[PDB]
């Protein structure tokens, strides 16, 4: 009779909170999720072992198309656990599934975990700085989207900071770099010319938040573009004007340059 | 030799990672502190007894002036970790405090765990579409802090949601709820004028994430304001304007009037 929504955290498998693993322990049935995002330091093995149950991975069409056959169901008479990477409901489509819960009158409860939307936090940079967030996708043929480009530009205008999630391929478990992404940025900024994203933009680049070995590296286009940032997942972020503070963390704990100090602040 | 800086989640001792839990297990020395916000669903003696350590509680000044001379000594010879609730980097200033362990020559460590921030998931809003956040605090004297009112404002204006962290006065045991931030908005608007806050906007409370049955309920101001959300701690947030889905949630999941499904596009 009832559904929890876990969330696995940030990186491996000790991300779950501990709430979150002694409830899945006790869950008749545990599914999951990996198509919104993965856990690039661990493996479903790894996950399962954790947990001491067999737990059976939904594709998006099982989710978006067939939750209510696939996991509902189960959720009737028995206690059903659906696993999901982050914190559960930060994707948007996560929410409506607790709709869908109702409509079958099944009951639900949320066990949230650590989010990169919050893990951020450890780039020095304020949390309530962040302005609206958005994905970088990825082009394909002659479809070039554009629109994370404006929200830094939104952002930076008001003196906050842009959170870019990077793309992602689960299926083809694919990560887009942040190499890549200031690669496209630098392309869309070709095309635009608005003069919100160039060689002399500062960036902060985090990749493997989670990990005890994160890469947190701040620095200007033109020197980190090349840069070796370490193994994904990778996240972006375009920090607006910053508090002394902010910058001071930045060149001690990101390795930023000393110039951030008197040029971005 | 090592400093963890480790979260302990939104609500009670299991909202911590495994991570963090086997960490903070096999630590030297534990310290904390319990002034940046409320775990209601827990006590001292309960993180003791799951972590197996005696912990050293901290109060703002011990850590803001003292960090340096209370813990970062013994860190320089021993594991040392300094535990927090919610995450330790989100809505604080600890960030700073892993300037001092680098300039003592001590190594640190961050270990998540969930975070209102990101927890506001729970109320069915597009996570990407919050932007700027604020705090609102507690007039004291003849000032009137306001700066939050033009917070919501700017967002508002864009169409983002704004997320408002409300304020605490953990030394007297003070926890200011939704309902006291709506009372002090409403006298804000009053003065401004800038039709920001009103009786017929539409607000979000989150309380006591983190527990299984916390409080979420949207409506309108005048209808709000004098309702009771439970203990605290609360969240207030101030949608912009809404997708249908985010509408669709909140009218099935908190309860909302059935007349916001019908969005003004
Ligand atoms: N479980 C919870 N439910 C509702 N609001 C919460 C909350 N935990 C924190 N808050 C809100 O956030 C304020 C503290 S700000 C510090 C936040 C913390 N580092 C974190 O990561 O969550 C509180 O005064 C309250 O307004």
């Amino acid at each position: 009779m009832v559904l929890y929504f876990i969330g696995l955290g940030l990186y491996d498998e000790r991300d779950i909170t501990v709430k979150g693993l002694e409830i899945a322990k006790k869950c008749d049935y545990v599914f999951a999720e990996f198509y919104t995002s993965l856990m690039a330091g661990t493996t479903l093995g790894r996950i399962q072992k954790l947990i001491g149950k067999e737990i059976r991975v939904l594709s998006r069409e099982d989710v978006e198309l067939n939750f209510e056959n696939i996991v509902l169901p189960l959720a009737k008479e028995n206690d059903v656990a659906f696993l999901t990477p982050g914190d559960p409901l930060v994707a948007t489509t996560h929410a409506e599934l607790r709709i869908r819960a109702k409509r079958a009158g099944v009951e639900s409860y949320v066990i949230h975990a650590p989010s990169i939307y919050s893990a951020v936090g450890i780039t020095g940079l304020h949390i309530y700085k962040f302005g609206k967030s958005a994905t970088v996708a990825y082009p394909e043929g002659e479809w070039f989207p554009t629109s994370y480009y404006d929200v830094i530009k939104e952002n930076a205008e008001r003196g906050l900071h842009t959170l870019l999630f990077l793309d992602i391929k689960a299926e083809k478990r694919m990560y887009m770099t942040a190499n890549e992404a200031m690669e496209l940025l630098l392309k869309v900024e070709d095309m635009k010319k608005g003069g919100v994203f160039t060689d002399d933009t500062l960036v902060v680049v985090l990749a493997r938040a989670g990990s005890l070995n994160p890469t947190i590296r701040a620095g200007y286009v033109k020197d980190l573009i090349r840069e070796d940032f370490g193994d994904p997942p990778h996240i972006l972020i375009v920090p607006g004007k910053l508090h002394i503070v902010e910058a001071e963390y930045l060149v001690e704990i990101a390795g930023a340059p000393r110039e951030i100090l008197r040029v971005n602040v």
